[PDB]
RNA sequence: AAAAAAAAAA
RNA sequence: AAAAAAAAAA
RNA sequence: AAAAAAAAAA
RNA sequence: AAAAAAAAAA
RNA sequence: AAAAAAAAAA
RNA sequence: AAAAAAAAAA
RNA sequence: AAAAAAAAAA
RNA sequence: AAAAAAAAAA
RNA sequence: AAAAAAAAAA
RNA sequence: AAAAAAAAAA
RNA sequence: AAAAAAAAAA
RNA sequence: AAAAAAAAAA
RNA sequence: AAAAAAAAAA
RNA sequence: AAAAAAAAAA
């Protein structure tokens, strides 16, 4: 290969963008009470920690949970997840246990293309309830 | 294709990465005077107008020039990139020139896989000269 | 076949769903004024009635309706359908005439993808008009 | 694909049903007393928490079960399942074990064509026994 | 081919719509000042000067837009296109530039299907900014 | 496919039409005397009940008819349609006749090529006998 | 094709004929009495109403006939044909009836090759008996 | 499956 | 014969 | 797709 | 042999 | 069926 | 390469 | 894709 | 059409 | 050449 | 997919 | 990849 | 191996 | 030779 | 015979 600069025969000036979409899977965690439901808020996707505290709307592909802390003495863990919407709250209940008392549960859930609209910071996505004090999240979006 | 929410059987937990790299094409505009070279600084690719103010480090692939604003009277426009290096600056006068007076002069350069290391802030990616009081660019690079 | 019962072997505790979403056709009548259009609510889908009393929103895919009693003397039965949606009402007027007068008009009306959001009980599905003092619809949807 | 609402030219008006069957996979527990079998009564599957409480029968095809707490100390989860029918009850004990003390024991059974008669809610399932005290149910069902 | 006119063996009497949808490419100016970026409105697009003053919904397909003045003095001609949506804005800026200081600017975007709903004339369609007084914008869309 | 708002690279200012043809069916009504003809003026198409009211002039390519309501006690329904031109009149009278008391009677007629002319909303299409006080038309048209 | 007149390279004077022959489907309907044969005039198919009133000579090909009116109270329409000649009757009835008694009844006859000669007015095509008062017939024939 | 009108594309 | 939902399976 | 009547053509 | 108009057919 | 002049096209 | 108009030809 | 100048290689 | 980053799949 | 909307057809 | 035990069949 | 339930279709 | 977003190419 | 129940296997 | 740098070309 070539092992100096070489020049590039640019034409016309090309249609750019500043500031372009993203898809991304972003990672965070949240508090959860034993048997009270969590509202997570859109909200917490925008940060500078995951570079995306320019993005003001998002997408939302997908969401998967995983129990973040061990669970009470005797059980095994469990997280559920139900679909949140600005047009109509869902109300399935996808439910995943372990079958081994050390091991996290895990369950996620994925969005039709016909309901993949922009939220913004103010909306929720789900709601999440667990015998853990804490869920890890990764949710699969597009920022736009 | 499917109209509801279905669920996904996710496993283990997955390697995640909050803060990834991303490929970018960045564009913006120096101020230059008439016979007088401008260094472009790097920390101009770190801005929050190009949601990249969360970067410290990028890699450099290529560098294209457009004269911006109209050359002087009776001239036609021109612009020249001189590529630096920390580890050594080049010599090469990459140099472009319209054909029609109400047109953009347009060159650029690529920099070879062997010099494709790390800048920051207060490096500087090359050298400009033109006859216009301003040079548009595009710069290819990978911010991580 | 067997005759018997017979031993499954059973593995991992599934990913399970207490309440899962159901693709329904769902039958029902309303009772329409000479002259007047009638609104249909979403939330006459939500019944006992249908098994459905559990759900809070639904998806509807396609609108079907006939004429359920007898026309005016001397005339042939019609009806009428005008599609409503919460991000803007249509003005199309899809209409089926009887050809006997002893017989049901019919017409049907199709969602596409892009506009099969979630509807909840508040909301409309579309206007009827008609000749016929009662009209049957039947409703393809999502319920979730 | 279209993007507007079209035209359905619909015909005869259809047959209907407002209350179809439902093919369901229902999850619950039940609590099991050491050395004690419990009958499981098939109106636990008749619940709004289902989604199926406007149903009256149901017609059971598999049952699988799993430990849902940890074991005595010492021991290894087991459960078994004894199958229960109106024209007469069978003598099987499928039995699962655990061969890790963390782990869920599982076992299930299928039933044959010729035994899938209706149930209701006076009937039973099945005998579960356990050294733990909660055993996991999944019934694969069809309810009309 | 036949010189007179023939016979049609007409059947029933049909499904009939006298409302129906139009699939259009609507041109229309906007006036927008220097530095301040101008919103579009939905309303722009219902006209008895397009023959659509008697819709009041329409989904928007894609957006494209020129420049229709000459620019400042010394300058290049831009125009940028910022997407709006009722679910949430964009803040993507894509922006086309002139090669030659006597030619239009140019750039436009498409709207994925997911976010083809429908807009009233109270809603938005983009942010426009320019350094030109006029912007001609042509959008492809569904009347209904 | 795409999930979020992509740049389309607009080229040069296509041509435009703000008001463009439409090719249509149009249904309206006339009603009618026994034994005398009804003379169908063209004008019946330009209506904001068609969203046509922006047009003057149509080019009509066939005519079907129906009759609309119920006939004379003990007869069959007939229609006869008589085509009218601008520049002569024909004597055709294409009828048709029910074969059952209670059902519509319905014919047509198709106009060749070489007659396909623009017509204003003072001319007339044909002429419309029939036993019954109201006919159904459908007009199939190009506006323009 | 061709858009301005054209010459024609004609030739010698052809043979030429100014009142030809036409093959002709006739509509028209006789009064029937209930109980009495009606014997249906060659005459009726001479007549300015069918652009017919210029020959005086009719060939014959086959004959159909609908009834016109409802028949009595109780009783399905029936209609019948005899054939006549001028070189000897038929006694051949052949019938048709309704199998619902909102309908017409129909039957027909052809007129084989050997017995199709010319009739004039004075003559007979056939006798119609009916329990309907009115009869309509379509006779298919050759004027020369 | 072919065609006309409007829209969109390689 | 293809596709979507809930269930079951190699 | 075949046949009759009228028209036109290689 | 191909086309238009009227008629008739599988 | 080939060619020239004017027009129009993929 | 196909077509229209004028012309010319086997 | 072919050729010249400089570099490197089987 | 090939390659790099992020996402998703059999 | 493929697709959406309106129209017409075997 | 092959085999042993019990059952059943062309 | 096959089969059963509810839905939709050529 | 197929797809989306950003980048780059023939 | 195909099938059901119990057992054993690549 | 393949490649890099500079030049030139269909
Ligand atoms: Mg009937």
């Amino acid at each position: 290969n070539s092992n100096v600069v070489t020049m590039i025969r640019a034409g016309s000036y090309p249609k750019v963008n500043p500031t372009p979409t993203w898809v991304r899977a972003i990672p965070f965690e949240v508090s959860v009470q034993s048997g009270i439901a969590f509202k997570v808020p859109v909200g917490s996707l925008f940060s500078a920690n995951f570079r995306t505290d320019s993005f003001t709307s998002v997408t939302v592909m997908s969401v998967r949970a995983w129990t973040q802390l061990t669970p009470p003495v005797n059980e095994y863990s469990f997280v559920r997840l139900k679909p949140l919407f600005k047009t109509g709250d869902s109300t399935e209940e996808f439910e995943g246990r372990a079958s081994n008392i050390n091991t996290r549960a895990s369950v996620g859930y994925r969005i039709p293309t016909n309901l993949r609209q922009n939220t913004v910071a103010a909306d929720n996505v789900c709601e999440v309830r667990s015998n853990c004090r804490q869920v890890a999240l990764v949710i699969s979006c597009c920022f736009n």
